[PDB]
């Protein structure tokens, strides 16, 4: 009767049920942790509802398990449910698959941009989106959190419904969402300041310099991750789009600057580094990428006007290398570049 597949991912399929509760009307999105799908619960009148169902593997049942309690700690601090956190409904164990009802939002940052072939969100959304991410992140961190794995695909949007707009620049069609209120998601990697912090954290793209150089990681491992999410938001690419620690290294230079003479002497990955300066191969295919791609940050403005100044300006300040220098998400909510949005905006 309950069928697993080979990797431990629960076979179900639309008009399945769980718990003679939940019934399967569609598929929402897939991750290493398994699947998300679209539920209406019957013992709530059919309520539309996200069901995040976990593999049958240990590491992932105890991901979930962590996730759980993370959740229920957040539902304790944000009663009003106004610091922009997905919103758990309900949890169970299913036959070892961990189960996670949500309250139902739409696409994730990332499959918006993948739908509108990457093109870009403008920089109204950007702003918009950020302000929410500050906020959202700020709260969590008030809290003696970290969330440790932003990226665009754990930011959702409320509604992701969107009005086809024919771009004359562009002479193509673009999808532009109606509502730009998002929700951070997943949680089965947020730390307390009290927990054990593991040595590396965050999906590699969005991971900061003091995690690579094993130097310790808090709350500002967060502002870099948001740093390289904006970006993806406004060029519509990964800021680092690498799959090695020595090349990141060197993507960060090049985009960024030198790295702190202070971060090299204290960090005990000695490999990266040869007489005080990072050590690379620039005739390989790695060192030919970076010298060909990755320009000044500065270079990536697409406009020269005020608001694409300050968000560059933000963006570089959420980009320090230095922990202890990074932009926090209290001064962030500060910065300038947030006097453009609108009231309906700045209220929430
Ligand atoms: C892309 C991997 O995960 C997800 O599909 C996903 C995820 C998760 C998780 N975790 C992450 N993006 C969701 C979290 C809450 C809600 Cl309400 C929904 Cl609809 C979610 N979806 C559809
Ligand atoms: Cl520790
Ligand atoms: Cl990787």
């Amino acid at each position: 009767s309950v069928e697993d597949d080979k990797e431990g991912h629960l076979v179900c399929r639309i008009g399945d049920w769980l718990q003679e509760r939940y019934e399967i009307v569609g598929n929402l999105g897939e991750g290493t942790f398994g699947k998300v799908v679209e539920c209406l619960d019957h013992a709530r009148g059919k309520s539309q509802v996200a069901l995040k169902i976990i593999r049958n593997v240990g590491k992932y049942r105890e991901a979930a398990r962590l996730e759980i309690n993370v959740l229920k700690k957040i539902k304790e601090k944000d009663k009003e449910n106004k610091f922009l956190c997905v919103l758990m409904s309900d949890w169970f164990n299913f036959h070892g698959h961990m189960c996670i009802a949500f309250e139902l939002l739409g696409k994730n940052t990332f499959e918006f941009l993948k739908e509108n072939n990457f093109q870009p969100y403008p920089l109204p959304h950007v702003r918009h989106m950020a302000y929410q991410l500050c906020h959202a992140l700020r709260f969590l961190h008030e809290n003696q959190l970290t969330h440790t794995d932003l990226k665009p695909e754990n930011i959702l949007f409320v509604n992701s419904e969107f009005e086809t707009l024919y771009n004359e620049h562009k002479s193509c069609e673009e999808k532009s969402v109606k509502n730009t209120s998002i929700r951070v998601a997943d949680f089965g990697s947020a730390t307390f300041d009290h927990e054990h912090h593991t040595t590396i954290v965050a999906t590699r793209h969005y991971r900061p310099p003091e995690v690579i150089l094993e130097l310790g990681w808090a709350q500002p491992c967060d502002v870099w991750s948001i740093g390289c999410i904006l970006f993806e938001y406004y060029r519509g690419f990964t800021l680092f789009q690498t799959h090695e620690n020595r090349e990141h290294l060197v993507m960060m230079e090049k985009i960024l600057g030198p790295i702190p003479s202070h971060m090299i002497h204290r960090t005990r990955k000695q490999k990266y580094f040869y007489k005080g300066g990072l050590v690379w191969d620039e005739n390989s295919s790695d060192g030919r990428y970076v010298k060909e791609n990755c320009k000044p940050l500065k270079s990536y403005m697409l406009q020269d006007s005020l608001e694409h100044v300050q968000l560059f300006d933000l963006m570089r300040r959420m980009l320090e290398f230095d922990p202890a220098q990074r932009i926090t998400l209290a001064e962030a909510l500060l910065h300038p570049f947030f006097a453009g949005l609108t009231p309906e905006e700045r209220s929430f």
